[PDB]
């Protein structure tokens, strides 16, 4: 009458892994360009 | 120590120039036949 008491456990099975993190949206926002100099100047 | 405190810049980047103007929609708007006389002259 051997049952699952018997059977010790040494590592469970990890399955799956999440990062809770936020969805990332400013490419849809901000009008992009890059800078090249310390200081940017727009002309209007 | 130096530092942004130390630096300057010549010239900044310019990244962007606009121009705010007037979408001009009177193409989809009036039915347009060039004359090529001083005056024009309609048959209904």
């Amino acid at each position: 009458s051997t049952t699952t008491n018997s059977n010790s456990i040494g590592r469970p099975n990890l399955v799956a892994l999440t990062r809770a993190t936020t969805k990332l949206i400013y490419s849809d926002i901000v009008a992009t360009q890059r800078t090249n100099q310390p200081v940017a100047a727009f002309y209007g």
